[PDB]
C-alpha cells in the first residue's frame, strides 16, 4: 500500500458518496468547503493545485457547477467523470435557466443509486488495481441507500397528499418532490443572480395563503432572510434549514450524504407536524 489513489470532487455530497465507495484504498476531497455556495463558486489558484494533484476528478454536470469546465481546462493529464450519466433530468420551470436540467438529482435516493454506479465505474476504470474493493464497497453502500428509501417514503406519506406543498428558497428539491409526491413552490428556481427579489416573494406568498400551507424552508448555503420574510407575512411557520447543496462539517449535524437525506426529510416532516 504505497500512496492512496487521490480523488477530488467538486462539492461535498459527491465527496461523501465517493468516499464510501473508495473505502480505505482512496482518499476523496471536495474543492468546495462545507457551507459554501456551489453553483457560482469562484475557484482559486489553491483549488487548481488540489485538482492538479488528483488522480481522478468527479463532477455533477447537469448545469450544477457553472465554474467547472473553465476550471478543468487548467488541469493537465487528470481524468474526469460526470457522475449523473443515466439519470433522467427534470427541467427547470422558469427564469433565465428555464428548460435546462435541474442539477439537484442526488435528492432522490433512487437517483443516488445511479450516482453510486457511475462513481464505481470511474474508480474501476482509472484505478483498476483496486477494482474488487470498489465493487465490494459500492455494493454495500448501495444496499444502505436502497434501504433508506422505504422509511423516508413512509414518513412523508403521513402528510395528506393534498397538503404536500414543499415551499423552499432555491427550487433545489424537485427530484425529492417528484419521488414523494409534493407540489413544489420556491423563491428562486436555481441559485444565480436574483434570490428573493419582489415578484418572486409575492408569488410564493399568494400560493401559501391560497392553500394554507403551514411551513416554508431555507437551505444551508443561502440566506434565510427571504424565507423568514415569507413566514412573517403569512400563516406559515419558518421550518428551518434543509440541506441540499452541502454537508455540514464532519463535526456538525449533517456529516454524510445519508445524514443529509435523513435530516432534510425529518425537517420537512416536523414542519408538517410529523
Ligand atoms: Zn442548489
Amino acid at each position: 500500500t504505497a500512496k492512496k489513489f487521490k480523488v477530488v470532487t467538486t462539492f461535498t455530497i459527491i465527496q461523501d458518496i465517493a468516499q464510501n465507495i473508495a473505502g480505505d484504498v482512496a482518499v476523496v476531497e471536495s474543492i468546495t468547503k462545507p457551507g459554501a455556495e456551489i453553483h457560482d463558486y469562484q475557484p482559486t489558484p489553491r483549488d487548481i493545485v488540489k485538482a492538479q494533484s488528483a488522480d481522478l476528478i468527479l463532477w455533477n454536470g447537469m448545469n450544477l457547477e457553472r465554474w467547472f469546465e473553465k476550471f478543468f481546462e487548467s488541469i493537465k493529464d487528470v481524468p474526469s467523470a460526470v457522475v449523473t450519466a443515466g439519470i433522467t433530468p427534470l427541467p427547470i420551470r422558469e427564469g433565465p435557466y428555464s428548460g435546462i436540467a435541474n442539477p439537484h438529482a442526488w435528492m432522490s435516493p433512487s437517483n443516488a443509486l445511479i450516482y453510486i454506479e457511475n462513481i464505481r465505474k470511474a474508480l474501476v476504470e482509472h484505478d483498476p488495481a483496486h477494482a474488487e474493493t470498489y465493487n465490494r464497497n459500492a455494493q454495500a453502500y448501495a444496499e444502505k441507500i436502497k434501504a433508506l428509501d422505504a422509511p423516508l417514503r413512509e414518513r412523508l406519506s403521513r402528510i395528506p397528499a393534498e397538503q404536500r406543498w414543499l415551499v423552499t428558497s432555491e427550487g433545489a428539491f424537485s427530484y425529492l418532490a417528484k419521488d414523494y409526491g409534493f407540489k413544489e413552490v420556491y423563491l428562486w428556481p436555481i441559485n444565480a443572480e436574483q434570490q428573493g427579489i419582489p415578484q418572486q416573494v409575492r408569488h410564493v406568498i399568494d400560493i401559501i395563503r391560497e392553500n394554507k400551507i403551514p411551513v416554508v424552508f431555507s437551505e444551508s448555503t443561502i440566506s434565510d432572510k427571504p424565507a423568514k420574510q415569507v413566514s412573517k407575512e403569512t400563516g406559515a411557520q419558518y421550518g428551518g434549514v434543509l440541506y441540499v447543496d452541502s454537508l455540514s462539517g464532519e463535526k456538525g449535524p449533517v456529516p454524510t450524504y445519508i445524514s443529509l437525506i435523513n435530516m432534510t426529510v425529518d425537517t420537512i416532516a416536523k414542519g408538517f407536524g410529523q
